[PDB]
């Protein structure tokens, strides 16, 4: 209970919100392969390679939950 | 000599020519991309790991001539 209200307490210290569920990852792992042409060189690889990282993690909330991890990430990347 | 000849009867029984070099591979290797998009499916895996096997083979050019090979991968990709 006190846990659930120092979480209500940091919303209200800043007033944003941002859905749950792997929702927030697959936002960024766009921006992320759009932005990754400009820098062009080596650095290319490093930026990409962050990107798959970060998609990396809703498979860990996916596999856990019984489903099969890799067509339930691809329906989501699609959508 | 005899063989140089019978390179020309393979050019003059069948009217087209392409450039060496490389720079086959890396048209197709366009292609490829823009096409398995529309496959979508887990065969879609199977696309794009093919296009990385034919690009993979003006590695084995350029790797073979003293060059850096993935650099000048990279700046043929990009012109």
């Amino acid at each position: 209970l006190r846990d659930a209200l120092g979480t209500v307490a940091d919303v209200i210290r800043d007033g944003r919100a941002v859905a749950g569920g792997g929702a927030v990852e697959i936002e960024i792992a766009k921006r992320l392969r759009k932005y990754a042409p400009q820098v062009g060189g080596k650095e290319q690889l490093a930026i990409e390679a962050y990107a798959n990282a970060i998609e990396g993690l809703i498979m860990i909330l996916a596999e856990n939950a019984g489903l099969d991890p890799i067509d339930k990430l691809m329906q989501l990347r699609s959508l």
